[PDB]
Protein backbone atom coordinates (compact mmCIF):
# COMPACT_ATOMS: atom_id res chain seq x y z
CA UNK A 1 0.00 0.00 0.00
CA UNK A 2 2.73 2.57 0.86
CA UNK A 3 5.23 -0.15 -0.48
CA UNK A 4 7.63 2.06 -2.90
CA UNK A 5 7.09 -0.26 -5.47
CA UNK A 6 3.38 0.15 -5.69
CA UNK A 7 3.14 3.23 -5.53
CA UNK A 8 5.86 3.79 -8.50
CA UNK A 9 4.86 0.83 -10.90
CA UNK A 10 1.27 2.14 -11.80
CA UNK A 11 2.78 5.03 -13.10
CA UNK A 12 5.74 4.03 -15.38
CA UNK A 13 3.76 3.05 -18.75
CA UNK A 14 2.58 6.47 -18.64
CA UNK A 15 6.22 7.88 -17.58
CA UNK A 16 7.69 5.68 -20.42
CA UNK A 17 5.63 7.58 -23.13
CA UNK A 18 6.70 10.77 -21.54
CA UNK A 19 10.24 9.54 -22.29
CA UNK A 20 9.53 7.97 -25.51
CA UNK A 21 8.46 11.74 -26.16
CA UNK A 22 10.90 13.11 -24.94
CA UNK A 23 13.74 10.84 -26.51
CA UNK A 24 12.68 9.71 -29.83
CA UNK A 25 12.59 6.30 -29.47
CA UNK A 26 11.01 3.06 -27.55
CA UNK A 27 14.94 2.02 -26.43
CA UNK A 28 16.44 5.74 -25.58
CA UNK A 29 13.11 6.54 -23.61
CA UNK A 30 12.59 3.14 -21.96
CA UNK A 31 16.06 3.15 -20.86
CA UNK A 32 15.64 6.26 -19.39
CA UNK A 33 12.51 4.64 -16.77
CA UNK A 34 14.70 1.66 -16.56
CA UNK A 35 18.12 3.82 -15.15
CA UNK A 36 15.28 5.88 -12.85
CA UNK A 37 14.58 2.63 -11.08
CA UNK A 38 18.44 1.54 -11.13
CA UNK A 39 18.72 5.19 -9.30
CA UNK A 40 15.65 4.75 -6.37
CA UNK A 41 17.04 1.20 -5.62
CA UNK A 42 20.72 2.82 -4.61
CA UNK A 43 19.25 5.65 -2.47
CA UNK A 44 15.21 4.85 -1.81
CA UNK A 45 14.81 8.25 -0.37
CA UNK A 46 15.62 10.34 -3.18
CA UNK A 47 11.88 9.99 -3.94
CA UNK A 48 9.53 12.57 -2.18
CA UNK A 49 7.27 11.41 0.57
CA UNK A 50 4.94 13.52 0.72
CA UNK A 51 4.19 13.72 -3.27
CA UNK A 52 1.56 12.16 -4.79
CA UNK A 53 2.48 9.18 -6.34
CA UNK A 54 2.22 10.05 -10.38
CA UNK A 55 4.09 13.46 -9.55
CA UNK A 56 6.69 12.07 -7.69
CA UNK A 57 7.69 9.69 -10.11
CA UNK A 58 7.65 12.19 -12.72
CA UNK A 59 9.46 15.02 -10.64
CA UNK A 60 12.35 12.03 -10.02
CA UNK A 61 12.75 11.30 -13.71
CA UNK A 62 13.14 14.85 -14.70
CA UNK A 63 15.33 15.36 -11.27
CA UNK A 64 17.26 12.58 -12.26
CA UNK A 65 17.75 13.30 -16.40
CA UNK A 66 17.29 17.12 -16.57
CA UNK A 67 20.21 18.95 -13.74
CA UNK A 68 23.18 13.07 -21.98
CA UNK A 69 20.17 15.28 -20.14
CA UNK A 70 17.18 15.66 -21.19
CA UNK A 71 16.96 18.98 -22.17
CA UNK A 72 19.93 18.05 -24.96
CA UNK A 73 16.82 15.67 -26.73
CA UNK A 74 13.44 18.19 -26.24
CA UNK A 75 14.16 21.88 -25.21
CA UNK A 76 12.18 22.22 -21.31
CA UNK A 77 9.78 24.30 -23.58
CA UNK A 78 8.50 21.30 -25.91
CA UNK A 79 8.71 18.95 -22.44
CA UNK A 80 6.41 21.65 -20.57
CA UNK A 81 4.01 21.21 -23.40
CA UNK A 82 4.31 17.97 -23.37
CA UNK A 83 3.63 17.17 -19.86
CA UNK A 84 0.32 19.36 -20.35
CA UNK A 85 -0.83 17.95 -23.43
CA UNK A 86 -0.07 14.62 -23.18
CA UNK A 87 0.85 13.17 -19.94
CA UNK A 88 -2.49 15.12 -18.88
CA UNK A 89 -0.70 17.30 -15.45
CA UNK A 90 -2.49 20.79 -14.64
CA UNK A 91 -0.06 23.82 -14.84
CA UNK A 92 0.52 23.80 -10.97
CA UNK A 93 1.69 19.84 -11.34
CA UNK A 94 4.03 19.83 -14.33
CA UNK A 95 5.77 23.42 -12.89
CA UNK A 96 6.18 20.92 -10.06
CA UNK A 97 7.63 18.21 -12.05
CA UNK A 98 9.55 20.96 -13.72
CA UNK A 99 10.26 22.55 -10.11
CA UNK A 100 9.88 25.89 -11.73
CA UNK A 101 7.77 28.84 -10.49
CA UNK A 102 4.61 29.21 -12.29
CA UNK A 103 6.46 32.74 -14.42
CA UNK A 104 9.12 30.50 -15.55
CA UNK A 105 6.72 27.68 -16.64
CA UNK A 106 3.77 30.05 -18.36
CA UNK A 107 7.48 31.26 -20.24
CA UNK A 108 7.86 27.69 -21.13
CA UNK A 109 4.56 27.24 -22.76
CA UNK A 110 4.74 30.69 -24.89
CA UNK A 111 7.93 29.61 -25.70
CA UNK A 112 6.52 25.82 -26.88
CA UNK A 113 3.94 27.73 -28.70
CA UNK A 114 6.77 29.61 -30.48
CA UNK A 115 8.56 26.65 -31.75
CA UNK A 116 5.97 24.82 -33.02
CA UNK A 117 4.55 27.69 -35.07
CA UNK A 118 7.71 27.82 -36.97
CA UNK A 119 7.46 24.18 -38.34
CA UNK A 120 7.11 23.42 -41.58
CA UNK A 121 3.40 21.79 -42.54
CA UNK A 122 3.17 18.23 -43.07
CA UNK A 123 1.09 15.81 -45.31
CA UNK A 124 -0.49 13.38 -43.20
CA UNK A 125 -1.72 10.25 -44.07
CA UNK A 126 -4.58 9.06 -41.68
CA UNK A 127 -5.53 5.50 -41.66
CA UNK A 128 -8.66 5.07 -39.44
CA UNK A 129 -12.13 2.56 -40.05
CA UNK A 130 -14.40 4.59 -38.01
CA UNK A 131 -16.04 7.56 -39.43
CA UNK A 132 -16.31 9.56 -36.17
CA UNK A 133 -12.70 8.73 -34.91
CA UNK A 134 -11.46 9.59 -38.80
CA UNK A 135 -13.85 13.06 -39.13
CA UNK A 136 -12.04 14.33 -35.64
CA UNK A 137 -8.59 13.66 -36.47
CA UNK A 138 -8.87 15.05 -39.96
CA UNK A 139 -10.27 17.92 -38.53
CA UNK A 140 -7.63 18.53 -35.98
CA UNK A 141 -4.77 17.82 -38.01
CA UNK A 142 -6.19 20.42 -40.21
CA UNK A 143 -6.90 22.80 -37.81
CA UNK A 144 -3.13 22.68 -36.96
CA UNK A 145 -1.98 23.80 -40.61
CA UNK A 146 -0.77 20.38 -41.55
CA UNK A 147 -2.82 18.74 -45.01
CA UNK A 148 -4.45 15.60 -44.51
CA UNK A 149 -4.10 13.71 -48.25
CA UNK A 150 -6.06 10.87 -47.58
CA UNK A 151 -8.08 8.55 -44.81
CA UNK A 152 -7.42 4.44 -45.35
CA UNK A 153 -10.22 2.47 -43.93
CA UNK A 154 -8.25 -0.89 -44.21
CA UNK A 155 -4.67 -2.46 -44.88
CA UNK A 156 -5.41 -3.16 -48.50
CA UNK A 157 -6.79 0.61 -49.00
CA UNK A 158 -3.41 1.91 -46.86
CA UNK A 159 -0.81 0.18 -49.34
CA UNK A 160 -2.16 1.89 -52.27
CA UNK A 161 -3.00 5.06 -50.77
CA UNK A 162 0.67 5.14 -49.17
CA UNK A 163 2.43 4.58 -52.44
CA UNK A 164 0.01 6.45 -54.27
CA UNK A 165 0.50 9.77 -52.46
CA UNK A 166 4.14 9.46 -50.07
CA UNK A 167 2.71 10.94 -47.31
CA UNK A 168 5.61 12.49 -45.03
CA UNK A 169 3.58 11.47 -41.52
CA UNK A 170 1.13 8.81 -40.53
CA UNK A 171 -1.53 8.78 -37.85
CA UNK A 172 -3.02 5.43 -37.67
CA UNK A 173 -5.03 3.45 -35.66
CA UNK A 174 -3.98 0.32 -33.79
CA UNK A 175 -6.89 -2.20 -34.81
CA UNK A 176 -8.92 -2.67 -37.76
CA UNK A 177 -11.78 -3.73 -39.08
CA UNK A 178 -11.47 -7.07 -38.95
CA UNK A 179 -9.08 -6.63 -35.12
CA UNK A 180 -6.53 -6.30 -37.62
CA UNK A 181 -3.18 -4.65 -36.77
CA UNK A 182 -2.78 -1.29 -37.71
CA UNK A 183 0.85 -1.28 -36.45
CA UNK A 184 1.34 -4.47 -38.76
CA UNK A 185 0.17 -2.97 -41.68
CA UNK A 186 2.09 0.38 -41.30
CA UNK A 187 5.26 -2.04 -41.09
CA UNK A 188 4.84 -3.76 -43.72
CA UNK A 189 3.64 -0.50 -45.60
CA UNK A 190 6.76 1.17 -44.86
CA UNK A 191 9.53 -0.87 -45.22
CA UNK A 192 12.67 0.44 -44.39
CA UNK A 193 10.96 4.00 -45.10
CA UNK A 194 11.80 6.03 -42.20
CA UNK A 195 8.36 7.79 -41.62
CA UNK A 196 7.39 9.50 -38.23
CA UNK A 197 4.32 7.22 -37.34
CA UNK A 198 1.80 8.38 -34.70
CA UNK A 199 -0.47 5.51 -33.06
CA UNK A 200 -3.76 5.99 -32.07
CA UNK A 201 -5.30 3.79 -29.36
CA UNK A 202 -7.95 4.01 -26.35
CA UNK A 203 -5.40 1.66 -23.78
CA UNK A 204 -1.70 3.26 -24.43
CA UNK A 205 -0.61 1.24 -21.73
CA UNK A 206 -0.55 -1.86 -23.22
CA UNK A 207 2.03 -0.50 -25.29
CA UNK A 208 4.08 1.03 -22.93
CA UNK A 209 5.18 -2.19 -20.97
CA UNK A 210 9.03 -1.56 -22.05
CA UNK A 211 8.91 -6.10 -22.78
CA UNK A 212 8.37 -5.69 -25.97
CA UNK A 213 9.21 -3.49 -29.72
CA UNK A 214 6.54 -0.93 -28.95
CA UNK A 215 5.48 2.60 -31.20
CA UNK A 216 7.29 5.78 -29.88
CA UNK A 217 3.85 8.18 -30.02
CA UNK A 218 0.33 6.91 -28.77
CA UNK A 219 -2.30 9.08 -29.36
CA UNK A 220 -4.82 8.51 -27.18
CA UNK A 221 -8.23 8.31 -27.39
CA UNK A 222 -10.28 9.89 -26.59
CA UNK A 223 -7.78 12.75 -28.58
CA UNK A 224 -7.89 17.14 -28.21
CA UNK A 225 -5.96 19.08 -30.32
CA UNK A 226 -3.31 19.63 -27.87
CA UNK A 227 -2.34 15.88 -27.32
CA UNK A 228 -1.88 15.88 -31.13
CA UNK A 229 -0.07 18.62 -31.67
CA UNK A 230 2.59 18.09 -29.36
CA UNK A 231 3.42 14.55 -31.04
CA UNK A 232 2.74 16.03 -34.09
CA UNK A 233 5.41 18.32 -33.43
CA UNK A 234 8.08 16.04 -31.46
CA UNK A 235 7.52 13.69 -34.74
CA UNK A 236 8.81 16.41 -37.17
CA UNK A 237 11.26 18.03 -34.73
CA UNK A 238 12.89 14.34 -34.52
CA UNK A 239 12.69 13.65 -38.23
CA UNK A 240 14.45 17.10 -39.18
CA UNK A 241 17.25 16.43 -37.23
CA UNK A 242 17.90 12.99 -38.18
CA UNK A 243 17.28 14.15 -42.16
CA UNK A 244 19.96 17.55 -41.35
Amino acid sequence: SMSLSTRIAPHLPYLRRFARSVTGSQSSGDAYVSAMLEALVADISIFPRASCDRIGTYWLFCHLFDQAKLSYLTPRARQAFLLIAVEGFNEQEASEIMNLDARDFRKLLNQASIDISQQIATQVMIIEDEPLIAMDIEQMVESLGHQVVGIARTRKEAVVMYHQKKPRLILADIQLADNSSGIDAVNDILQNDRIPVIFITAFPERLLTGERPEPTFLVTKPFNPDMVKALISQALFFKENASK
